[PDB]
């Protein structure tokens, strides 16, 4: 059990437990003023101050107020100021302060609180792990690496340190070295290791070193509630949405959109080819993280329901066409863009961020062989002037090993089972 009552505190324990029960009761206003009057009467009490701060914290969560939370943060700090403070209580108060600071985004302020905690309790390894997260939260991966190396020299089988250390190694491009750390840490079962993020990184690493075991771990993560299934692993999801990797135009209901794309495809192609030929700079490379190798770029017309006006100048007829279909131009979780992939390209298996969209691919220039795209367990090919539809919340992988360039048109639509109100109220990402 925890010991919070200083000797003095033990003396005035009677008043303090009363105010604390006033809080524990759930009557926040009462507890606040209760505790405040104790602070006034006995101003040196650590538990009196700690209760004041606890009440401020609860009032902040009740009022959804940042300005109140900021006062709680200082009062937690105040507790640490008073003399002869129980160590248990000190730990509690400063840890809560760090968590609230992190919540408000004061990442470096939290790091400071955490550094102090390590100064106070050099032998509490949990606090070293928390400090390591503090460093991660400011991008200081080198110091985080050092913190976790410390922890692991003294407690080699600490799973929290292991998973975070593996994450660090993988962010340093030591992908093979990171896999055992991630595995062992997840396998320890330790608090803080049952995190979808570590399953994600373990599986991504394994896939990038050709380790077939990845799907096993994906499956485990699904069983732990981190993934929708072994295949469908998006992060921002809405429940109750039909979930299959490949769709027919008929199944989406957006048959008029598919028809407009397929029937006017040479127009869409020609505008894109014109931008390649004359405004090549408008094609921005895709993220090399996803790309093992190759040459892969895109020209974006709509981003998250926002039309790119300077882009639609370069593809004016295609934009005029798309305007007729708010199911795609208003998809705030999707895009509309040209995508060009040159030979020798491999896009790592990956998943889109949401299950609230379906992704259409219109084939504009498709070499006769060498281009293929897998979603879940089905691998398909593009056809010039024909549309593919997949749920890119399902893992998918792309290969370009033709002798010429491959050009497609990417059109995102709201998942057809989302209601109008759902489409209006879904925050873009």
């Amino acid at each position: 059990k925890p010991k919070l009552l200083n000797k003095f505190d033990k003396t005035i324990k009677a008043e303090l437990d009363a105010a604390e029960k006033l809080r524990k009761r759930g009557k926040i206003e009462e507890a606040v003023n209760a505790f405040k009057e104790l602070v006034r009467k006995y101003p040196q009490s650590p538990r009196a101050r700690y209760g004041k701060a606890q009440c401020e914290d609860d009032l902040a969560e009740k009022r959804r107020s940042n300005e109140v939370l900021r006062g709680a943060i200082e009062t937690y700090q105040e507790v640490a100021s008073l003399p002869d403070v129980p160590a248990d209580l000190l730990k509690l108060s400063l840890k809560r302060r760090s968590d609230r600071q992190q919540f408000l985004g004061h990442m470096r302020g939290s790091l400071l609180t955490l550094q102090r905690l390590v100064q106070l309790f050099p032998n509490d390894t949990s606090l070293k792990n928390d400090l390591g997260v503090g460093y991660l939260l400011i991008g200081d991966n080198d110091n985080a690496k050092k913190v976790y190396e410390e922890v692991l020299s003294v407690t080699p089988n600490d799973g929290f340190a292991k998973v975070h250390y593996g994450f660090i190694l993988k962010a340093q491009n030591k992908i093979a070295e990171s896999i055992p750390y991630l595995k062992e840490g997840i396998e320890s079962g330790d608090p803080g290791t049952d995190d979808g993020r570590f399953y994600f990184h373990l599986g991504d690493a394994m896939q990038r070193v050709g380790n077939k075991e990845a799907y096993k771990w994906y499956e485990l993560g699904h069983k732990r509630g981190h993934f929708a299934s072994v295949w469908q692993r998006s992060l921002y999801n809405v429940n109750g949405l039909k979930a299959q990797p490949w769709w027919t135009p008929k199944e989406t209901g957006y048959t008029e959109l598919v028809k407009s794309l397929e029937r006017n495809w040479k127009l869409i192609r020609d505008e894109g080819l014109a931008v390649m030929d004359k405004a090549k700079g408008l094609f921005l490379p895709e993220d090399e993280n996803l790309r093992e190798k190759g040459d892969w770029s895109q020209f974006t017309l709509w981003q998250q329901g926002r039309r790119n006006e300077n882009a639609c100048k370069g593809a004016p007829k295609t934009c005029t066409l798309l305007e007729k279909f708010p199911e795609t131009t208003g998809c705030r979780r999707g895009q509309i863009k040209y995508s060009i992939m040159h030979p020798g390209t491999h896009v790592w298996p990956a998943t889109g961020p949401t299950n609230c969209r379906l992704r259409m691919h219109l084939g504009l220039v498709i070499p006769k062989e060498g281009c293929k795209i897998r979603c879940a367990n089905e691998t398909k090919t593009w056809e010039e002037g024909k549309v593919l539809i997949f749920d890119d919340s399902f893992e998918h992988e792309v290969w370009q090993d033709a002798s010429s360039f491959r050009l497609i048109f990417i059109v995102d639509v709201w998942h057809p089972e989302l209601t109008p109100q759902q489409r209006r109220s879904l925050p873009a990402i």
